[PDB]
Formats: C-alpha cells, structure tokens, sequence
C-alpha cells in the first residue's frame, strides 16, 4: 500500500493549496471529472465568456438608439463554442500533466472515498478502482452538483445542465429553462441575446429571489416583457416529440420548446464520501466545519462549494488559503491557526441588466433593528448615464444613520459588478459614507458618479 | 446705478456657488456665451456621449472576433448630433431662467470686465453694452479658451476647434487634427471609430506625453497603427482646394484631408478682464490664487481653468465649493477658512484604448528618492480579459518599498475611469497595497480583477 502525508479530494480550489512549504511531502490528488473544478470548465470562466459574446451581439441589436445603423448576419456558436473551449481545454490538460510530472505528487483520476480509519490514526481513501493508500491529512474539496427535481428525474427524459448547455450543438430556437436563480438568469441573458426564444417556468413569482427588495422586484419586471415567465409553477411532467420537449406543468399547463435547461440549485457532494463513518460530520451532504475550516474528524480540513455557506469563487479560494495555512499548525494549536473572513461576501449576476450586492439588503438592516439611511439612485441622473440614454440603471445605498457606516449595496445596470468595489473596500475598512463622498475626487464624467451620487443622496 | 453684495463671472462651476446661505443677498452673473459653461455644451458632457456612439460603432465592426458577423449600414450623424445636442440645449434655456426668474438674482448676457475701484472698496464692473454696476465680493470663473498657433491663425483658412467640430453639419472623410493632448486623442477615438480617417500632426515623438512613461509610450504605438503619426512637424502653411484643405508642413510635407480640428490647449481668460488694473495678479493670463481661492484683491476669488493648476470640471467644483464656503467669512479671518486640496487629482483620457490615472509616475516617483515597488498586470492574464480576448490593456501600480504606500496608479484599457476608483480611494485614505489586496473580496471574474493581481505582483 503507498503511503501519503496529505491527500487532497478535488483540483477545484483543492488544487490552490500547494506552495513552497509543501515540497517535500507526498501528496495525493484526486479528480473524478476534468482537471481544474467547477470554475474552470463548465463554471465561471465560459459562462462569463458566453456572456461577453452575448453581450456584443445585444449591442449591434440596439445600435440605432445611439444613431448607428447595424444588424446581425449570422451568429457562429459553433466558433463561438470553439473559441472559448479551445483556450480552456488544453489548460485542463496541461494542468493535469503539471502534478502528474511531479516527483511527490500521484495523480488518481478515480471517485475517491473514505475508508475506514487505521490503528495509527492514518485514513485509509479507496477509488472506484479498488485502489487504496493512507494518508496522515485530508483536504475535501469535494464541491457541488446540481440539483434536480424529482419529477424530471422520474420521466427519464433528456435535460441539460450549466455542465452541458455551453457545448449543445447548434443554438436551439426555442430553449426552456427550469428554475429562476443565478444560473438560470445568466444562460437566459446568454441565450436570448444570441437569438433563441426563452421560457422560464420558476415554483415562484420572482427572479433572484434573495437579492435586494428593490432589484427583485425591477428586474423580474424587466425580465417578463423580453422573457416569458411561468410563475407559480411546478414541473410534475415531462416526454418528448419528435426532436421537442413538452413540459406538464402542475395546473395542466404545458410548455413546448427543442431543448430544457434545469437550473434549480446545486447539492454538496459530501454525501458522496462516506464521511460520517470517519468521523466527518454531515449536514444533510454538507461537510460541517468550525471557522477554522476544521472538521469533526482529526486532520481532515474541507472548502469550497462541499461546506460553505457560500457558492463563490473567490469565498472558496479564501478557503483554501485559510486551510493552506492551518495544514501546517499542530492540529490543537488552534490560536496559532488563522480563521475564515466572510464578513463582507460580495455576488454579481451577469445577466441583464447586471446585478451586484454585498452586505445587507434593506429588509435585512431594518430586520436588524438599524435606523437607517436608504437612496436609490438611477443611472439617468448622471452624465455618463446619459450618454448611454439608461433608464433602468440604478444603485441603492443603505447606511446606518448615526454613524455613517456602509451597511449594503445593491446595483442593477451597466459595469455593475465593477463601480461596486468602492463600496466593498469602503465596507471592509469602516470608510464611512461621508468620507467616501467627499473625502475623495470622482472623475468627471465617468461612470463611478453614479456611486458617488447615491451617497450624497442618502437620506 | 446698481448695487450688488456678489458677482459672479461665468456660469460654469461659477453656476454652483449659490447655495442656502446665499438668499438674501443681491448677486450678479455674467455669462458672455452659452449657459451652463464649456462642460455642458462644448465639454465633458457632450463630447462622452459621442464617444460612447464611437464604442457601439466599434462593437459592430469588431464582432466577428467574438463569433457574431454583424456590419454597419450607415452612420446618422445627423440624427447624432440632434439626439445629443436635443437634450443638452433645452437644459441651458432651462437653467438659464432659473436664475432669471429669481427675484434676487440679475443676469447679464454680455462679456464684462473690471472697472476702475470705487472709494468705498467696492469693484466696478461693466459690459460689452455699456451697463455699469458694483459689487462688494466678486469671482472670477472665466474658465479658458483655446489656443490656436500663429501660422494657421496668419493663414486666414476655415479651421475647427473643440467649441464647433461637435456640430458640423456632415461627417467629412479624412481629418486632420493638430496637436496631441486630451482633446485629439479623445475625438481621434471619436471620429475614426464612426469611419472617418485621421491625420495627427504633433510637433514631439509621443501622442500621450505627461502621461506615465509606459502608458505614453505604448498607446503611441497602438495610434501609429491605426491613425496617421506625423511625428516632429509643426503647421507653417496652409490653404484650400475645392471643400479640401491642405496644411503645409515645415519639412515642406503636405497633408490633404476634408477638415482641420486644432487641439493645441487652452489659455485662461483671465486677460479679458483687466485684472491687474484692480490689483488682481496675473500669471501671464491665469489668475493667481493662495490655499483658500483667495486673490490678491481684497473680496475676490478666483476658480476653475482661470486659476487652478488642473483643468478638470472635479477641481473646478471643489475649488467653487471651496469658495462657496469662503465667501461668507471675513477676508482676513483665514483660520475659519477651508483650504483647497488638490492632492490625488485624477483623471482620465475617453479614447481608444481608454486611459486613466492617479497619483506618480514611475519616474516621478525614484526623482522623490522612493524605494519603489512596480508592476504591470496584462488584462489577458485575469479572467474577464480571456471574455475580452484582450492583448492591449494594463495597468501599472507604483508602491513604496518599505510600508507598502500607494504611490501612482495608470490604467490604459477597457473601462479605465471606472476600475481606477478603488485606487484613487486608498490613496486618498491611506489604505496599503498588502491591505487592498487581500483584506476584501474581488469579485470572480469581473473585471476589478485586473487590479487586484496587480497589487499582489508589486514586485
Ligand atoms: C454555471 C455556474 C456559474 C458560476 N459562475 C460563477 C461566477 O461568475 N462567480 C463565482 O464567484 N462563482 C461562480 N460559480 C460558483 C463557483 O464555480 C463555485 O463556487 C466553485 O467552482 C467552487 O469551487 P470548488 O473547488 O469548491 O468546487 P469544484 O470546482 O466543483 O471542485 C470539485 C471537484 O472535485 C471533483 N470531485 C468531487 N467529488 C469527488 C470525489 N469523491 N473524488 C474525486 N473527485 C471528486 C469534482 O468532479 C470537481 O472537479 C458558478 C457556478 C456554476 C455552476
Ligand atoms: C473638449 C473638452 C473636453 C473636456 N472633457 C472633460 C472631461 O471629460 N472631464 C473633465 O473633468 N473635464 C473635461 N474638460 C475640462 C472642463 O470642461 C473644464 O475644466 C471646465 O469647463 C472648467 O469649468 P469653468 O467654470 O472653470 O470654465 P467654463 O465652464 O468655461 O466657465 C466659463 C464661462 O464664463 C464665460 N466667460 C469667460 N470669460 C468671461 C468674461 N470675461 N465675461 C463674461 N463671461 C465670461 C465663458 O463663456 C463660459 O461660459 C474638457 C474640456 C474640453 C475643452
Ligand atoms: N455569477 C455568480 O456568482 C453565479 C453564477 C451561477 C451560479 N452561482 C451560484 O451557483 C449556485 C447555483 O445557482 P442556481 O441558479 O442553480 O441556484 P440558486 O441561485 O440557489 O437558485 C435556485 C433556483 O432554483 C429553484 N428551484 C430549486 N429547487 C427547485 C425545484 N425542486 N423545483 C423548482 N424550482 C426549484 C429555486 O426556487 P426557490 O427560490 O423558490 O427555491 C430558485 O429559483 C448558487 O449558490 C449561486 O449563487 C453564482
Ligand atoms: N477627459 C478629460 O479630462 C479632458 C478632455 C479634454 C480636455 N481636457 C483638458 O483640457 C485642456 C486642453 O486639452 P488640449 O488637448 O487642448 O490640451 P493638452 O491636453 O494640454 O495638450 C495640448 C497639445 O497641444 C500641443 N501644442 C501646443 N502648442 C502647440 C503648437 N504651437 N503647435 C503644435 N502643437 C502644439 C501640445 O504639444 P506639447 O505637449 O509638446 O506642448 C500638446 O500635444 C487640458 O488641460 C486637458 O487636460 C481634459
């Protein structure tokens, strides 16, 4: 049997622990799917990528507002397609032949699992294969997989997922999406823009349903009168037609469209572990860790989408940093160890309109018990909105009313996620609204006004 | 004859001095051309709002990289012009009677000067009509004019500057533009990107020259490619053909093209006013002011591009708060008084690739004997610009060595005046490199990303 000192379950964030202080230890990595996680490959990376092609082709449709005569010729999704996985591929690859090269690193490209723990306290980890070694510490970084309703799953009819949808063959011309959160916002954008006739049917009445009060509201508005919404509805059917997909919905309705995407949350993978037997606590399939990113079970750390509260990026490279630094304190030296900062989480949608948060929503602050000071500002009231003729852009402040301090923001409009950095350094330093107004210049007449006069207009 | 507690002379940020603690005092305003100053209708306004037009333009013609075959049927400048011009006009008429129709507040449409002082301290004023008046505190806001240089001035031809090309009545097909500062890089990006070709003719090597010594450096290549460089000529002669111009050069090289655009800087119009009759110092032709926009008159202030160090309408408003609040004090009581701060000025240039800074240069910044830390982060090497396919864009950060300071920032690249922000924040707040880094989140994968590597590379 071989014999390891760390042992790391998945090359998502997982893959980001290894630095100078790790050379000299035999580690052992497992991937059960592509090389890179989530992220990399059917994640964050094309998405935004889909959405940027996406998004030039919506421009040369609305041209003639801005007195530029322009139209679309043909729409090439299969170099489309090409051109994103053509950069992506080979880093999957070659990013795999990076650790297999390596003297003290063995590569399984096998479905690990927990085995049962060794007299020694060593952990014993066996593939699909029925390859086994221990290792002395464990790293799960197992993330998440999307979640399906039952009724679909029963039918055994075709469906896609974020993991597919990106390399269909050619563009459907009418495409039904299941669900209404983040992923489901983004293909919508993505897809519309580029043509195809979208269908949402959500168990709800709005979009986006956790962000802002305002935001919910203006954009599931927006959204019902360029996409046609199904609210209050449950799938309960579905079969197909020819090369059609017929959804039966719960109150007879039904919906005829080529292809169907289900976009309706994602699921930890920590229930694919056997970890409760080894000590590793479970909340439903979720690893539970204290703020240390320590499990129940001695020298078994986890990150990333399989135990945080977060299904973010740049909360699960925090993560791994956090756990790269606490593999190498003793296991009890727990002051020595450093602890997780989520205190200032920010998210975007890229969709359209775009839409970005962090902190607290209104509700959340008057929940709270904070006396607060709220502005709503549109992108219309400021010259930069002007040259684009904006409308529908706006962001909202909400700041404590004694002191000042920033306590959320929430925009909906053009760059929303980057004009919101500001306001997330402002809360991450105590700046207060006061000082971040005036205490600084704004560039006259760039697009930041749009900030700058939201926090003059806290009232 | 009329008396007066206050004038005020132009209505640019001059416009913006009146405020609550003004009612009840008889003010003046002298406005000699339009409304609402240069800003509004020959400025910043107007002149984004068709570089944002230009951008959409771009998108089409560029859309093939991204997998969308689109192309431009025609380009309605007319219907530019209207659109643009149709909103900003009736704000001028609007504004205009908001200060006529208030019962304290006399408007006089004409050129005035400085008269001769009366024997109480008051200041005599009088216009190009002849109407005489006086006034107890008075402000210089004359802003400035362009400077056009002599040979094309001696040789009597039709020309254009930044007060009129915004109106021509048809696009033409090839122009020249003369000089090399804001003003021709951001109607080069302008005109060119709606199809028309450029001519620039500068008298130095580089089209960008106080900016950082690599940002000058490399967007001067990128416009040689692109726009005509006629590096090291000055104009000596010039003359018609037909509706054509043709400029001579003192290298007897000719350039032909359809219309000319002088963008060789502005002057202050401190010299019309007979300043220094009233014991207002002239610096040639800028008013000088100390700390507190005071004059060297006794109750006259001076702001803007009459007087300040920087040209930008973000000063101009400050230093008019600045003697918003300075006016109602004594003039020797300096010590209630605010002083101007004009540290960590921004600014940025709407061209093509856009540009925008703070702070110190690389070079300016070893000259003040600082250890320096650098680095110059490539958008292709961030998420957001594998979406872009971005190969130009970067931005440069200088740190001191020792306590990690922020030194100068410089961002030549998509959406420079709005990821630049959150520098030009930690400057003015005194936030570190190692601070801004890493103790906040960067949203995956927005463009602030670029910024964030950035900070982590100092090397
Ligand atoms: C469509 C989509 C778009 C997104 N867009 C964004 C965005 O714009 N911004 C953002 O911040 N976040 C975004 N996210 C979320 C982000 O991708 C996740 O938070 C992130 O991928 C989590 O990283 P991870 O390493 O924890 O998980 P992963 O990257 O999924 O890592 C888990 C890896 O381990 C493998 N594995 C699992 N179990 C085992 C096992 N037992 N044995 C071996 N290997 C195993 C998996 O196959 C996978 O390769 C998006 C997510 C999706 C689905
Ligand atoms: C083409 C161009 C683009 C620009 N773009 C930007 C940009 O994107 N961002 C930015 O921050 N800055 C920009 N600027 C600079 C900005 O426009 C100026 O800094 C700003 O206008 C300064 O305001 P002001 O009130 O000092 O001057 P002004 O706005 O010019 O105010 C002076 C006014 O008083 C009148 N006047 C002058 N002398 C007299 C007199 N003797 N009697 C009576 N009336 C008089 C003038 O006619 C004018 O109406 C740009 C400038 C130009 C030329
Ligand atoms: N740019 C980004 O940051 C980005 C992009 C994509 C994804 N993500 C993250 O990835 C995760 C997954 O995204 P997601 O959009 O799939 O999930 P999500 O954001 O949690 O939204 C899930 C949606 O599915 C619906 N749904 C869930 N179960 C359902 C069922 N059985 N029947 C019908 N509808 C059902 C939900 O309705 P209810 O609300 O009524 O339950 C909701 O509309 C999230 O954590 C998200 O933040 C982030
Ligand atoms: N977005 C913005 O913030 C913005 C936009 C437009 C304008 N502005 C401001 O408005 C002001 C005027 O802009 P501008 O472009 O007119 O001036 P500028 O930015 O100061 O540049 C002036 C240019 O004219 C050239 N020049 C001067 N005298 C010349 C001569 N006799 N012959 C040929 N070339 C000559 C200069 O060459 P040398 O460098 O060798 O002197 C330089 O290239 C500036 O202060 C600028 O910052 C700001």
């Amino acid at each position: 049997m071989e014999t390891y000192d760390l042992a790391i379950i998945g090359t998502g964030s997982g893959n980001s622990i290894l630095d100078e202080r790790y050379a000299g230890k035999r580690v052992a990595i497992c991937e059960q799917g592509t090389f890179g996680g989530t992220c990399l490959n059917v994640g964050c990376i094309p998405t935004k990528m889909f959405v940027y092609a996406a998004e030039v082709a919506q421009t040369v449709r609305g041209a003639a507002r801005y007195g530029v005569d322009a139209h679309i010729d043909r729409v090439r999704w299969d170099d489309i397609v090409s051109r994103i996985f053509g950069r992506i591929d080979p880093i999957a690859i070659s990013g795999e032949d990076y650790r297999r090269s390596s003297p003290n690193i063995d590569v399984y490209a096998q479905h690990t699992r927990f085995g049962p723990v060794q007299p020694d306290g060593r952990y014993l980890l066996r593939t699909d294969l029925g390859d086994e070694f221990t290792a002395e510490q464990v790293v799960i970084a197992a993330g998440s997989r999307p979640m399906i309703p039952p009724a679909i799953l029963a039918c055994g009819v075709e469906y896609h997922t974020s993991d597919t949808i990106m390399r269909i063959a050619e563009l459907p011309e009418h495409l039904v999406i299941v669900g209404g959160g983040f992923v489901a916002a983004e293909f919508a954008h993505i897809f519309s823009a580029l043509g195809v006739r979208i269908t949402l049917v959500i168990r709800g009445g709005t979009l986006l349903r956790h962000a802002d009060d305002t935001i919910c509201e203006r954009f599931t508005r927006l959204a019902s009168t360029k996409w046609e919404l199904r609210s209050h509805r449950n799938v309960v059917g579905a079969h197909h037609k020819g090369s059609q997909i017929v959804l039966e919905l719960d109150d007879g309705s039904t919906v005829r469209a080529d292809t169907v995407l289900v976009a309706t949350g994602r699921m930890p993978n920590g229930d694919l572990l056997d970890a409760e037997q080894a000590g590793i606590d479970l909340d439903e399939s979720r690893v539970v860790v204290d703020e240390y990113q320590r499990t129940c079970a001695r020298n078994v750390f986890a990150l990333g989408d399989v135990s945080s509260p977060y299904e973010l990026k740049h909360v699960a490279n925090h993560e791994a940093r956090v756990v790269q630094h606490n593999l190498l304190c003793d296991w009890d030296d727990t002051e020595s160890m450093v602890m997780t900062d989520h205190r200032y989480v920010p998210s975007a949608v890229f969709t359209d309109p775009p839409v970005a948060s962090v902190g607290m929503t209104e509700n959340q602050a008057v929940a709270k018990g904070f006396d607060i000071l709220c502005a709503i500002q549109d992108y219309g009231d400021v010259a930069y909105g002007w040259a684009m003729e904006d409308t529908t852009g706006i962001v909202k402040i909400i700041a404590e009313r004694g002191s000042g301090r920033l306590l959320g923001a929430h925009i909906m409009g053009h760059q929303a996620s980057s004009i919101i950095q500001p306001l997330i350094q402002a809360m991450s330093f105590g700046l207060t609204a006061q000082q971040m107004a005036r205490g600084q210049y704004w560039i006259h007449p760039a697009l930041p006004e749009v900030v700058e006069n939201a926090l003059l207009n806290l009232r």
